[PDB]
């Protein structure tokens, strides 16, 4: 059944709750972003109002064929009325079109639902600064102190310098980048930009990217693989078997692959710096795992919450085990005692 952490009290609303059938008493279904664990259940047969960002609405229409009459896109940073309740969508610094949702309940309670987010100090100067938030529905994906990772900027700097050096040493090297969802477009776009290439990809992936309102996108991507030296493939294909196979397909245009797998966290982060990352190599194939995250680190999450000072926190991730739930509740209490709220 629909879990309680997907329901917004005092409303008829649910958040990211499309796989339970008809949720009894739900008058409006919000969708924070277009990732499959969140949209699971939507299709062209859905006949209830869906509230979301413009970008998420483009992907619902074009990829899932949800009918236009049920898609209700809202602008960001704008007070809107939904079934009689004031809401605001805020940028979540996750993947394209990803939002956080502020609900202003008739009784005076204010609720923030983060969806999936990567907390950032810039959020401390949004419409969040303007009033008190009583309840926080929090993306706790990396809510443990072992989860450190570098800034997105440091990671992109590493990838750009690595690719540029490899291809300048060998003009017959191909660069490959893995993907299985929207998000992390900076990795492959930044590398293509430094090499003066477009990124080549499948028709299905090109269609997905043309939904994202990225400026000058027609200048950066293509379905012509032959004219491109940065290829996107399914993340599943980013291994030695899959990459050897792909190299055969390029008809001796290339004699070397340099591949990037943008992982979330991997336990080489507890020891190794970004400057010190090395690839796995077999023959003329090298694979780099790079820690490009679109979720908060433990420290970024802690700063956000100690800034916001909510009265109650409801985790939305890692809620399935008692040991996880109990550990998270211990960090929340530490945070509150250290900061004094
Ligand atoms: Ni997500």
């Amino acid at each position: 059944t629909c879990p309680f952490y997907k329901k917004i009290p005092g409303t008829g609303f649910t958040v990211d709750a499309f796989q339970y059938g008809v949720v009894e008493g739900c008058t409006a279904y919000f969708l924070t972003h277009f990732h499959s664990d969140h949209y699971a259940g939507l299709s062209k047969h859905f006949t209830f109002p869906v509230y979301c960002s413009e970008i998420t609405g483009n992907l619902l229409k074009n990829k899932l064929h949800v009918q236009e009459q049920y898609i209700h896109p809202l602008p960001l940073d704008t007070e809107c009325i939904v079934n009689g309740v004031k809401v605001v969508l805020l940028d979540a610094n996750h993947c394209p079109g990803a939002v956080m949702i502020l609900f202003y309940l008739p009784n005076g309670t204010v609720i923030l639902h983060t969806g999936d987010f990567r907390a950032d100090p810039s959020m401390e100067r949004s419409l969040l600064a303007d009033q008190k938030v009583h309840m926080l529905y929090l993306d706790t994906t990396y809510c443990s102190p072992e989860y450190t990772f570098p800034s997105q900027q440091e990671v992109i700097r590493f990838a750009i310098n690595t690719a540029f050096e490899a291809v300048t040493l060998n003009p017959h090297a191909l660069v490959v980048c893995g993907t299985y969802s929207i998000g992390k477009e900076k990795v492959f776009l930044a590398i293509a930009d430094v090499l003066g290439s477009k990124v080549g990809m499948s028709q299905e992936k090109y269609k997905t990217l043309q939904c994202l309102n990225i400026p000058e996108i027609n200048s950066l991507i293509t379905t012509d693989m032959c004219s491109s030296l940065v290829h996107l493939l399914p993340m599943m294909q980013i291994n030695f078997k899959g990459l050897q196979s792909h190299l055969k397909k390029c008809g001796g245009k290339y004699n070397q692959i340099l591949a990037f797998r943008p992982t979330g966290w991997t336990h080489s982060n507890k020891f190794t710096r970004i400057a010190d990352v090395i690839p796995q190599t077999k023959g003329n194939i090298s694979i780099y795992g790079i820690p490009y995250s679109e979720h908060s680190s433990y420290l970024e999450m802690k700063r956000f919450v100690q800034w916001l000072k909510p009265q109650k926190i409801i985790p939305t991730v890692n809620v399935g085990t008692w040991k996880s739930r109990s550990t998270m509740e211990k960090y929340f209490r530490e945070w509150k005692l250290e900061a004094g709220y």
